[PDB]
């Protein structure tokens, strides 16, 4: 028969539906299912303290008052224009900070219909949503991304969303991330929401986010040691030459004091000590001991032979004693942030 | 009875209910009673001197045409697509900069209704408030954030703002900010404001905001340090170095000046002498005072043995000299500092 | 009687007002009298060219087909959504580069009619307007922001824009700006705009704002003054530490060159010299001339006991004779910036 | 006779006009006179390659349908509102890369008709233009900014859009740039697009402007020049002043290279060399030679009487050679580019 | 006969049209055949891993229920207004991050129906895309930016897409890119995506970017070759200037330091080794081993005529050994670069 009778025969004033009353107004809550597909990741920002990313979301409810039996097809399409004469669930994202939905030719919406009164519902949605991150362990960091997915205006009484037992969360082959590795366990877990209005359902994910380390070594770490060992060669050169390796300590105290303060420049003003502020900490030592040891040589040397040889023996201590504290220093620092980064995600 | 005539009934054509007209039309003012939740509070930036927050706001009033007997539930929800057809109240925000709604899936609103005819309509916004800021004392500096919600077209007769005797204020679990400390006492006090078109209702909150110090002690006050004991270092080196020592005092001037003008990178222009500007103005003193030290001790060497004592006893007295000096200068400058900020935050 | 009937019976196809025609479809011209109240100021860039205000705009009017006289009450205030069924003048802004309404809760806009036939009309409004600014005497500057008021559609001989004969302009008590102080002189004028469509009424207002100095002589004028000074220090060091003087006078130059540079880092691309300008200019041919003089002494000391007291009696004069110079252009510099800048702000 | 009456009568579905159908549905192409007017110009950005203005844009056209006899006016004045019932051409610009409209009381717009059946169509635009830019002789350029306005629907059987005879092109009084002259004579042609859906009429205007040199001299021209006569200082020197003359060299070189990287910081990345580049590059030719020439003189005077004044003599000739040489570059570079400069704009 | 009539007799409701319903609701699939045209083409940034295009979009299919025969023309334009009333496939881009209509005067949007019911749909659109970029080989690279066209709602039983036989993609006439050229080889090919849902549509293309190199060989190849022969220069200089090849090392190896940091200023920041970071790390290697050459030498001369002889020999092979070495580097460096570049873009 006609496929427009059947639309209207079904959903019209004629039959009664009302798409501001629930499948079942005074009965057991109403039951979603829901599963996500992530299309996009990226644009993750530590100043601004969000991420963006751009889903497709599936939600699955039974409507008794839809059932249809004349009909010979199993399943119906519909067309995106039709979505307001349906009722559907109030979702809302708390950690909500952007949202927009997608019309480049039509509304980027899907509706399908079942015998027994199933609904299913596909949108497509961008969203920016906020993430706290601790920069402790700041270069070898392991962050955690959380989406929740809540209940505006309908209690526990008449909404209850539910996760997928299978395939919840699937990522669309070939995403990758230029700084971070996403991690293949998600993490699903129930949140309940307490106000002075009452309860609402919640359900939330978690991904695991591994920051590289390729960019920060070649960057920051590197040019620190090559600093480092700069200011090392200055116990090679003669006690003599004392505008030389005054310029040479100046220099490199700037040097390394400047990197220190650029080391920073696309971070939060957070109020702790990170790893990689202790690395500049230690280097910046180093470089001012270095030149305090020559001030001291150069005091010494004009206190007029025991002065003599009382200064070049320092100097050839410390030829062989500056890279071997350093490379204790390395051993101790490098180890331990391996074990504590072992430390389990969770 | 069937859910979908009481709704019309109630508020249709029929039942005569007009959202244009007040709930007492000509009598007593309507009082309206509000509370705010927090779920998000960040983005305090002092250059644009505004912040942004995203609430959830609640207000309650009675309307006794809405009175309900016959049907059994005590209290009502309803749908979002309905709260065109009742009144609302016209609350504004005075120091609104920027506002948006959300309608991620549907719109973000709540309305219940009781048999006694009070209303509950909960909304959720995303505002960017304006904050004058005082910029004195400006790393150990306490802000006020001040929300101030107004009628914009009704006058005391008609329409009464009042807070909520429990609770007006609450604040999401677990929230933090990388730069400041929210405090727990919040300040609710009386605003009405007065115009030539009449006198207007008003209510505010005051926030109180705490800088935290970590940030700037590891950025601005340790280099600038280090830059002074640097200076101080040349006072050890040898009289006959006069390019190591003038190359020494040059740079540390340099230095001095370039941190300067980069500690008021990220701050509006203001036009008064902040704390952070007294202590590198101090820290430039102190090195260019080192440098004029070596110049006249310089001038005094040349002018050919009692010019060679007289020349030796400065650079003495200058070794034990200047470390005292600075160390005096920095307990003045902490303690009062601790006194002035212990002051009361009103 | 009852209120929703009046509205309708006046304003409705029964009485047959038409919001398309002007209250006096063929006679006298409308008269619309108009005054604002400023909110907020804020946001001038130079860059940008263009300033933001947020101001609430009156209109006053009479219609004599809105005369109503049964009804007992002097004043009728009246609901937002009702605006679109008066006739409203085509006020349009010249300058206005962006603009928006505020919708938070409802529509933020407020209109009454009285007995008489009398309509005021209120709106909230945020405008970017632009604002053209000459950059000479760039520190000790005062500038002027126009905002002008136009009829797109109407000419003179429907539509006649006035400014009302008390408080036209009033500001929010407590407004301040950080980089400039807002003179409490408006200046009202008439302006007429000539096209070839016809002749049109507007109506402009103008601002004084005065710059303040602080920020300036904090950043720019003492570091160059402290580099003066740094350069004027080479005089007392002794001729033959050519390697010392070269790099002081080499820093200082570049050091100038560098703040010169950076003088104008948030201005746009004017064409003419200003101020700072010339006292860049100034203070890099000081450092510059001093380096040229140590060059000619050591090109003298060289020729080789008169060469030696020739060189020397250099050195003397000049270490009294640039500070004095220094002194008259500073003398001379100060005065009559302050001359030029008592002229008359018109 | 009543306003109201007319309106409909004429434009109504009692009349059976439609705004979908041409004025001549089958006949001569409808012919569009158009005239701009310009309200502001600005907002020219090389790195984006684009520029914004503000424009009011008049079409002109005949309606035969709409010819009116009966009421006295000749010329009849309408409402913004009713613009949706009379078919209007469908205008578009082809390098538009951003617009919007203005609705800041009511829509910026403006519709007359006359009697014999003409329209007259006035709206205000706001549109970010692309225009392709020719950065060689990038300081003494010369642009041209084009508009382009053609039919994205209509065929030139029926639509065929003209200038008109008089005044095309008018600007604003006391229009100005901060970095551009616009020129007086503005360029009209015919511009017709090819498409394989068939063929479209185009019009564009082309607008001169000229770079203003004023901030280019003050800001790159003269750093260079006072570094190349730096340089210069160093032959006065003392051939035993080892460091001094190295280190000054070296700053220059670095110093030199430095101004070279900053002076493209807000230009596109172009792959072909400008004037500022040659510029820049003899300039460090020159700072480069200076330092291989005292590196030779430094070889040449440890060869051990024959030695001194051979490594003498070239100081004493390089001290008046460097000089000319440049002042030969600077008159060849400076004419030749206002020989070209001077090449017809066209 | 009257145009009116004829719209409304064959899409009304009197026709029975339903615009919700396929052309064949259960037969073959819709196919639709689709061409391109890019009108611009710009804005990509490596940062944001995207790029901005500017395109015209054809769609042809046909419907059999708009077969018309009695009206004379063969082909009807039609009025931008009832695209409404027609089917449209819900084509969408899988790659989408920012779209816009236009709608400067009317809606940018072309319809035309044929005698045979084959329908032309064209349409303006503005889209930022996603690109994947790989940075290696960052100079001499060749991206591949893609563009998907997707079915969002309609399986492959009901719609399929397919490319046009002659001219899927044209590019206007004269586009040029400033760092790019975009080849002539546009790549078609098919693609189809596997969901949970089912089996959709899907078309791709595929465009060759090439980098232009002017621009980095301007920028930073050739500077960083300027300070090695700077380096190379203290080979020339006496051993006894000990300040001044110390000062000289110094200064060239922290400018490459500084070169190196800034030469990803503009980059996403990737974990793997660029050619970009092998010729800077090799540059930094030459330098610092040029600085350690002469530690050595220093150290060695010292060591009290063998030793004399012995330190000068270094320092003449050295004049003669490292351009030879790092001509060397140039030849191995530069080849196999276009050897691998020369590599099928495929
Ligand atoms: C939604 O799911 C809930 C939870 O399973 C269902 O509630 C249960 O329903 C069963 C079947 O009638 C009862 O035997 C249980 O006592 C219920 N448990 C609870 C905790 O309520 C509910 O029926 C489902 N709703 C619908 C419409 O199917
Ligand atoms: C809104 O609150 C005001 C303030 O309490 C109420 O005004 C008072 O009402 C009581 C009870 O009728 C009177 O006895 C007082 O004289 C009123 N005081 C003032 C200052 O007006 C008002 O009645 C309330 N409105 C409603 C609708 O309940
Ligand atoms: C608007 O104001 C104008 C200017 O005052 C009025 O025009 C005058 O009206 C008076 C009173 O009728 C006449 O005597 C004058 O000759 C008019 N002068 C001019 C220059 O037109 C006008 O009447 C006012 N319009 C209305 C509706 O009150
Ligand atoms: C639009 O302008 C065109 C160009 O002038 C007109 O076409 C001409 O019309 C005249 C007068 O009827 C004819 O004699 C010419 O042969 C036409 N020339 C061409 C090239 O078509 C056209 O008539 C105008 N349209 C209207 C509606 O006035
Ligand atoms: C759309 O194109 C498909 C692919 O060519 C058509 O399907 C074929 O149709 C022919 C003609 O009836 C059949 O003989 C083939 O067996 C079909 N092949 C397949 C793989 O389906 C389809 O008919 C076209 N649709 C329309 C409406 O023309
Ligand atoms: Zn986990
Ligand atoms: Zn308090
Ligand atoms: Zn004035
Ligand atoms: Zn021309
Ligand atoms: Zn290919």
């Amino acid at each position: 028969m006609s496929p427009s009778d059947f639309l209207d025969k079904l959903m019209g004033r004629t039959s009664g539906y009302d798409a501001r009353i629930r499948p079942n107004f005074k009965g057991p809550p109403v039951n979603v299912t829901c599963n996500i597909f992530i299309n996009s990741f990226g644009s993750i920002a530590e100043t601004t303290m969000d991420y963006r990313v751009n889903i497709f979301l599936r939600q699955k409810w039974n409507d008794p008052r839809l059932a249809y039996s004349e009909y010979p097809d199993d399943s119906l399409d519909l067309d995106p224009s039709m979505l307001d004469s349906i009722w559907k669930p109030d979702l809302f994202f708390a950690n909500e900070k952007g949202a927009n939905f997608h019309e480049v030719t039509t509304d980027n919406k899907l509706l399908r219909i079942f015998k027994n009164g199933n609904v299913l519902y596909s949108i497509r949605l961008t969203l920016t949503l906020s993430c706290p991150m601790d920069l402790k362990n700041f270069p070898m960091d392991v962050q955690t991304c959380i989406m929740q997915l809540e209940s505006f205006g309908y209690t526990m009484n008449d909404l209850i969303f539910e996760w997928q037992d299978e395939a919840p969360v699937q990522v669309a082959e070939g995403l990758t991330l230029p700084q971070f590795l996403l991690k293949e366990e998600k993490d699903l877990r129930y949140c309940t929401k307490h106000y002075n209005t009452g309860k609402f359902t919640c359900i939330e994910v978690r991904f695991h986010l591994e920051r590289q380390m390729g960019y920060y070594l070649i960057q920051m770490y590197i040019p620190s040691l090559l600093i480092v060992i700069l200011s090392w060669v200055s116990f090679w050169i003669n006690m003599d030459a004392a505008p030389a390796r005054v310029a040479l300590g100046i220099t490199t105290v700037l040097t390394m004091t400047t990197q220190s303060s650029g080391s920073r420049a696309s971070l939060p003003k957070v109020s702790y000590v990170k790893a990689i502020d202790i690395w500049m900490a230690v280097c910046l030592l180093f470089v001012f001991s270095a030149l305090l040891e020559y001030a001291a040589v150069n005091f010494v040397s004009r206190q007029h032979k025991v002065f003599i040889d009382r200064a070049k023996k320092i100097d050839t201590i410390s030829r062989a004693c500056f890279p071997l504290a350093f490379l204790i220093f390395n051993i101790f620092y490098w180890v331990i942030y391996k074990i504590l980064r072992h430390e389990d995600i969770h």
